[PDB]
């Protein structure tokens, strides 16, 4: 794992649209930004059909309903060599009260903005612009033969 | 972290009934497989009495209710060594596209398939044989002085 | 990742208020306890409103209702130093009995027993002083420059 230093330097490099403060003892504060959000109405049935989304303007705040998942845009955007990769988990903060999130990673070689999905256990809200994840970088032990250009390169939505 | 050249060189030894394409950047992709899946249908009173499940053919198709956690066997079986240890993460295709899952991990020594435990915020299905967990794969400092042996080896469900 | 051997050196500077036998293959055994354990009743509105609570008595059991996020005082009190982080992961034994938890970490530097949050997916219940997660310790490539002394240290609930 990364130190806070160590991660101080993937600044404006591997970490674009990023803040200062953001960068923690061991981990990055990853947040969330966009024009809109997005909250699944619908089930999915994988992996042939995709779970319906409803946009929403995200001005300043997002309201979420119990018992759904929302999709947001982080605001920073990634350029990940072939030597490291990053576990999402999330902050703290939001898990005691009351959201919740699976842990997902982040490729080595993905590059542009990932899209997050928060499921709120109860009708509640969070702010444009806040910290809801923790970035924590992992470095692979050997530079990958094989750097991410799945389907969602580019930052795609779903 | 291994990169994908060295989880390469895993397959056939400590990755079994294995698919080389589910091999990514740095990280593995599990399949849901079995005769069967299960619906938990009564929650229960950790640690006497577990919850009660519902037993599911897995014919092709794995049909999921919203609010419920389902348990699913791994393809693959796993013969972990005494220097690796296993994250299962969510793969991020299942997380936007709502389901849940939470952090687990596969310790040195564990011997057999996986089971692992997927919740639906919505009501879903997921097609037999289809990727839905990505693993990280750990190495620990030192080989372990304590292997794996506990209630869950060779594959046990519950 | 630190090993077994290497964890249980860790006991008695490290991780306080431990039980030996929770240092398992290649992680602790982290388990629920204190005097009072709390249900969210009430949504956040994050980050200026936090969850409401309802405080109950933690006695022998914490009972819990679908649908419902709880926070847990942890047994052990940590003492990070600082070249060491914790990633805390849910024992495969509350995920398959329908429990979620998100995965969250402990930094470098902090001070106290940690607040855990689980969400019932059914009507359930656990035993106080059961262990529920699973810490795996991961070490920073260099001693952090920035220590943890945010707002939760100390073991501040919330
Ligand atoms: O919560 C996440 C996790 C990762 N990603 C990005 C970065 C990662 O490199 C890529 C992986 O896409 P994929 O491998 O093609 O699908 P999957 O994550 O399901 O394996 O998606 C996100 O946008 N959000
Ligand atoms: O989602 C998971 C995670 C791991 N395991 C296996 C591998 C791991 O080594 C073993 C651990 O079982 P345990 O230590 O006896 O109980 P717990 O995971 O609750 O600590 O269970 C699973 O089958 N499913
Ligand atoms: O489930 C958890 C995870 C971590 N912590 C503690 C240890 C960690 O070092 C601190 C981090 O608090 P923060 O950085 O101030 O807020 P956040 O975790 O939301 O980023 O909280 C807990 O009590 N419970
Ligand atoms: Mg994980
Ligand atoms: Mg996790
Ligand atoms: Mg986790």
């Amino acid at each position: 794992i990364l130190s806070h230093q160590s991660i101080k330097n993937l600044l404006g490099k591997v970490i674009l649209n990023y803040s200062e403060e953001n960068v923690r003892e061991n981990g990055y504060d990853l947040r969330i930004c966009g024009d809109k959000y997005y909250e699944l109405v619908q089930g999915a049935e994988l992996p042939e059909k995709k779970a319906t989304l409803r946009e929403i303007e995200f001005k300043e705040r997002a309201i979420l309903s119990a018992n759904h998942t929302y999709l947001f845009e982080s605001c920073e955007e990634f350029n990940m060599p072939a030597d490291l990769a990053v576990l999402i988990t999330l902050k703290s903060t939001l898990a005691r009260n009351g959201f919740l999130a699976p842990p997902t990673v982040i490729d080595a070689g993905y590059k542009g903005k990932v899209n997050v999905a928060i499921t709120a256990v109860y009708n509640s809200s969070l702010k444009k612009g806040m910290a809801t994840h923790h970035l924590i970088f992992l470095k692979l032990d050997k530079p990958t033969e094989r750097l991410y250009n799945g389907k969602y390169q580019g930052g795609i939505l779903i």
